[PDB]
């Protein structure tokens, strides 16, 4: 009963797919994408 | 300079890990991105 914000983006979990959360910590999905360019270098 | 800088989500420093990508103040590793990966892919 709270708005949770993507700590990344600052995106709510009402604007995304999906919020993974960590201990004290969430990134969305789009986040996750990005992330994956990042790590994979490629576009 | 020189300080270690921690995955906001494991805990793993970046020495530990392959990369550690920056958010305002927060950090994600590759680790946890392969995780958060079979979570949205909902797959293992
Ligand atoms: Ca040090
Ligand atoms: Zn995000
Ligand atoms: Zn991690």
């Amino acid at each position: 009963g709270k708005l949770l914000y993507c700590s990344f983006c600052g995106k709510s979990q009402h604007e995304v797919r999906k919020l993974i959360a960590g201990p004290s910590v969430y990134i969305c999905d789009e986040c996750v994408d990005l992330c994956n360019d990042i790590i994979r270098e490629e576009i």
